[PDB]
């Protein structure tokens, strides 16, 4: 290959060199006499000098014609001048257009069309500077969630999604024909991860995972990728300080690095800054008192969705953990409160600023009579999950896992109005295409 | 949580001082008058002395009952003994059973039992010794491309599962209801990455891709884990070069930091230390050369199947490429060779020692037309790519990329007999349990 400079690259100190840009044409404007053609790539956008007296007048018309996202090689001497995009601009020698474009249907503001418009062309959509920013944002907070998962011991495992289990009950399964049997796709890794503990103590993955979720919300996607810890020994309030140092390493070190990414999107940078541990902790029941107090008709033992905790956000500046659910609201593997069986050793943390929910874990039973009896309990077959009973039987561990909706997190960190912006290609009940 | 300590971590340096083992009962012998527990974790294996006129009478018989994969909490006194595991050894205060076991359906080793036995109890197959190495190098391989990915200035994306078009042809498609509409299970994230190369110039990703393949050989699985790369701006020989860096990127870090997993695997490391740029290319002229002067009967067009690239790897002591394949036998999206229209550049690379392929990969169709008018003669509707096709029509640029198969490298990296023994809960069309 010939080899390119990335627009970032072109800087004022090498004023003087020969440089070959290949990139998309971002804007094209006469000024004066001289065609000055913005280009992007991944990295930036720079400004491309093109002059008749210097491409003559073939490449000159070419080069008028270039509309947004023709494809373009550009070599030319790099000028610095203060007035140019980041102080340096690239005087053009020659020009070679790969593809000229006239009619990108996606406007030079996204925003400036339908949602709908910008989904029916997600492909196109993506290319442009905020979706991709949200891109960048996406493969940080995950390269971070690795970074700490090495650093703290965790061995990262790849579970099925073919399965035969619900996790998360009936009502949100798909399935599938799967030659002479059928098959489910999974909803959360977590069963496998637990089975996982066993050989290696400390385990993660990052998986899609899929829910037939009916409900067109912006907190709901059908498939959408889930970061799942699962750990041998610890319990409930151990887990919830894996859950506060992870989240808050992932938060931080983006911080660091995707600080022009997240002000494309941010004014208020604060509770990003604030989320360091230790997170603010309330019960369930002090929850429903919170609630209750500011005119919420919740009662105990209700569930708490979305539009609750979007109103218990309002007290907190940073995420914070609610602990301690009744039972019942609960899922079948959870472990019961043994100070009050009405309970369940589960938490979630919630994002703060009307986000909610963004993990969701617990204690696992480690008992086996008391699972078989949940599982019965919960009109479940007991013979689909035998492997995960066995679990209980060939030396049964206390333990504890999580799950981190990985778009619910970019959707807080980026204050987007809707979850499906933080997946390449969000998949809803309506929407399999592009 | 009470902190323990791992069994890695018991040397004879610890002289004198209390631990906390927790861990599983790996065996039990009584040794003069007192009982040897070895205690395995997710780390290693280290003795624990228990003796009746230290822990008493009560704890010494309840350790006499504990078999493999008993729950065990130890503690105790380290104690340096040349003739003990790793050189010191635990002389036992205190023992806590947390749940004993004496029927764990493992047998001691593994490969004693019906690969079928060990399938049907794949979730506790997974804590044995061998399965855990083959994760751990599983695990060691993939952070391993994620270092070489990150240093060379790829970005990650999170491409989608749920599609509507085939990449990889009709016959291995799984499909699905998907509330009022179909959806196909992925086979290969590609088409996905090429849209993102125009926001992001290099991408790749790791996802599970999803064959319905009747075939019931040792190198497929019906889900398998798909690590893909897609760059604008190379072509076939651009990305043959990033393939052999990457491949030898991460056989090299796993060998610095898997050998001792690797070596209860192979007898013989000299292809992977061998595994370094430049690997060997070949034509498929060549390849067809080759096989016919060893006596096979192929022909050029042929397809090259398992049986022919096993014979095809006699002859090399490395990875290697096989280039430039008939066009008819290949994929509809690959790019024709210009100088040459009857073949396309398509390369394959290929494991020796008989594995054969572990990555597929191509430069792709860059012109609109020539993409039309070749899923127009493959049966296929241009309607279901439209998309696909616009990305030839909006700034196309010249692009190529690849897919690696992640169990088909692990099973060539340790020589298993089968790739089902590199994931996790393999997926075969008769088996989708545990
Ligand atoms: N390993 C575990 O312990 C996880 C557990 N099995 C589980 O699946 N929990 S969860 O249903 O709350 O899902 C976990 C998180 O996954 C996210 N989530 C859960 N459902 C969705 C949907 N439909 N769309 C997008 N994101 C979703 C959300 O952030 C939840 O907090
Ligand atoms: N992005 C790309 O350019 C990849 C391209 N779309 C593709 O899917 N190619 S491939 O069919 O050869 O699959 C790629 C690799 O994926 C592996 N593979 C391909 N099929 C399987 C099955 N069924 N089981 C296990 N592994 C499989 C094998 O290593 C292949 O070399
Ligand atoms: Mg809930
Ligand atoms: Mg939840
Ligand atoms: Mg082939
Ligand atoms: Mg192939």
């Amino acid at each position: 290959m010939i080899e390119k400079v990335y627009c970032q690259e072109v800087k004022p100190e090498l004023d003087g060199k020969k440089v070959r840009l290949a990139g998309w044409v971002y804007t094209n404007m006469r000024v004066g006499k001289k065609i000055f053609l913005w280009i992007r790539d991944s990295t930036g956008i720079v400004q491309a000098v093109v002059a008749k007296n210097v491409v003559g007048e073939e490449t000159f018309e070419k080069a008028k014609k270039l509309g947004r996202e023709s494809s373009v090689i550009v070599e030319g001497i790099v000028k610095a001048d203060e007035r140019a995009p980041g102080g340096a601009e690239v005087h053009v020698e020659k020009l070679e257009v790969i593809q000229a474009v006239s009619e990108f249907p996606i406007p030079e503001n996204p925003e400036q069309a339908s949602p709908e418009l910008l989904l029916d062309y997600r492909h196109l959509h993506i290319r442009t500077p905020k979706a991709s920013a949200i891109m960048k944002v996406k493969e940080t907070l995950i390269m971070a969630a690795r970074e700490w998962l090495l650093k703290d011991g965790w061995h990262e495992v790849f579970p099925p999604i073919l399965v035969t289990g619900a996790v998360e009950g009936g009502a949100t399964l798909f399935k599938l024909k799967y030659f002479d049997k059928y098959a489910y796709l999974s909803q959360s890794a977590q069963l496998y991860l637990e089975a996982a503990i066993f050989g290696l103590e400390k385990v993660w993955s990052l998986t899609p995972s899929f829910r037939a979720e009916k409900s067109r919300t912006r907190r709901h996607l059908t498939e959408f990728w889930h970061l799942e810890l699962e750990a041998a020994w610890m319990d409930l309030w151990d887990i919830m300080k894996v859950e506060e140092e992870l989240v808050s390493y992932m938060v931080q070190r983006t911080l660091e690095l995707r600080k022009k990414e997240i002000e494309m999107f941010r004014d208020d940078l604060t509770t990003l800054k604030n989320t360091e541990p230790p997170f603010p902790r309330i019960s369930y029941d002090e929850a429903i008192d919170i609630l209750q107090s500011k005119g919420v008709n919740v009662e105990w033992g209700d569930d708490l969705g979305a539009d609750e905790e979007r109103v218990l956000t309002e007290e907190f500046d940073r995420p914070f953990f609610v602990y301690g659910y009744p039972k019942h609201i609960k899922a079948f593997y959870m472990k019961e409160d043994p100070n009050d069986p009405r309970k369940v050793l589960a938490s979630d943390m919630l994002a703060p600023e009307g986000y909610g929910e963004i993990i969701g874990g617990s204690q696992r039973e480690d008992d086996y009579d008391k699972l078989l009896n949940r599982i019965l309990e919960e009109g479940m077959d007991p013979k689909d999950y035998e492997w995960y009973l066995d679990l209980r039987r060939y030396g049964s561990v206390p333990h504890s896992g999580f799950g981190l909706g990985v778009e619910r997190l970019v959707a807080w960190v980026l204050k987007l109005d809707h979850i499906r912006w933080a997946a390449l290609f969000p998949r809803t009940p309506a929407r399999l295409y592009p």
